[PDB]
């Protein structure tokens, strides 16, 4: 049957969730509404509550909410962010105003565990592979995370790690020196193409490099800056990758720039593991035909101790023409109902 709710005030909303939930903390700013710290009885966990602030108060808005709600109810990975929960207060369809979502409560992020400081090789083998098997995953779904850097990875006292935030930023928040920038794609931080899910892999490599060495490996100061230190280590793009270029503005602009070759890679990651040189130079590649997957550099030498073809397992299909569909707001809010009410805890 519907649990028993109660209520309480936190950060500024009054929050309705079931008894089994207790000691409701107020923890930060989640993806389009704020979290909770609380204990799950039920299950013995600590857990993360987020509440949508007015999930439906526009087309945009409702189609956003039935969005990620759709993408944590397909996510059934160790290494991505399930739903353990998701619940309304409401009664019927007519009632239906607010969701709540549940997952697990992460111990800290990226950021804070490189810390100015270098981490080991090994370190490093295990964070990355990690991401690149919660990626193989993700990619095998047709899903894109499109903003993947330090701040969305979680990781436990094991050193065991998720992806959050993964197929949902304004101009103004990627302006500047930001670190919400400097993960990015060259091909997308300048809308370039049409892209695909290997702009993922290039993140990927932003962060294995910092892991390395400790440090922001393209820390531009705006869009220009970040792409000119982007093409002193990668080179200027050839004819080949230029012809891909199908904006005629940016193409245009490119072709400005005093041609500079590709520079060595053992030379700018001085000390390293000469197969994480290898595999870094595979996904730092300008054109993104060209990238390493993540299929691919699972299977890549430096991960051998870790890699096992058998226990790196793909997706069930996931249906996403609804992205395409133009909707009514209560259609969206509709479908989003039936999202909550079909939804079956995980074991
Ligand atoms: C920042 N964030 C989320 O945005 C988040 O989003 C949700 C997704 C689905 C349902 C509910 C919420 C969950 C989450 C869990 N755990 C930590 N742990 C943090 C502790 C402090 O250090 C950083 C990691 N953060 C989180």
């Amino acid at each position: 049957e519907r649990p028993t709710f109660y209520r309480q005030e936190l950060n500024k909303t009054i929050w309705e969730v079931p008894e089994r939930y207790q000691n409701l903390s107020p923890v930060g700013s989640g993806a389009y509404g704020s979290v909770c710290a609380a204990f799950d009885t039920k299950t013995g966990l600590r857990v993360a509550v987020k509440k949508l602030s007015r999930p439906f108060q526009s087309i945009i808005h409702a189609k956003r909410t039935y969005r990620e709600l759709r993408l944590l109810k397909h996510m059934k990975h160790e290494n991505v962010i399930g739903l353990l929960d998701v619940f309304t207060p409401a009664r019927s369809l007519e009632e239906f105003n607010d969701v709540y979502l549940v997952t697990h409560l992460m111990g800290a992020d990226l950021n804070n565990i490189v810390k100015c400081q270098k981490l080991t090789d090994d370190h490093v083998q295990f964070l990355i592979y990690q991401i690149l098997r919660g990626l193989k995953y993700i990619h095998s779904a047709d899903i894109i995370h499109r903003d993947l850097k330090p701040s969305n990875l979680a990781v436990n006292e094991d050193c065991e790690l998720k992806i959050l935030d993964f197929g949902l930023h304004t101009d103004d928040e990627m302006t500047g020196y930001v670190a919400t920038r400097w993960y990015r794609a060259p091909e997308i931080m300048l809308n370039w193409m049409h892209y695909n899910q290997t702009v993922d892999i290039w993140s990927v490599g932003c962060i294995m490099a910092e892991l390395l060495t400790g440090r922001t490996l393209f820390p531009g100061t705006d869009h220009i800056d970040q792409l000119k230190l982007i093409l002193r280590l990668v080179g200027t793009p050839g004819a080949e990758l230029l012809k891909k270029i199908s904006s005629e503005s940016a193409r245009n602009y490119i072709q400005s720039l005093t041609q500079m070759p590709k520079m060595n890679f053992a030379n700018v990651f001085i000390g390293a593991n000469p197969l994480a040189v290898d595999l870094l130079e595979k996904m730092l590649v300008l054109d993104s035909d060209k990238r390493i997957t993540a299929a691919q550099a699972l299977a890549h030498a430096y991960f051998a101790q870790y890699h096992d073809p058998d226990d790196e397992p793909v997706a069930d299909p996931y249906d996403q023409s609804f992205e395409s569909r133009d909707l009514l707001i209560d259609e969206w809010k509709s479908l989003t109902y039936d999202e909550v009410i079909s939804f079956v805890p995980p074991p």
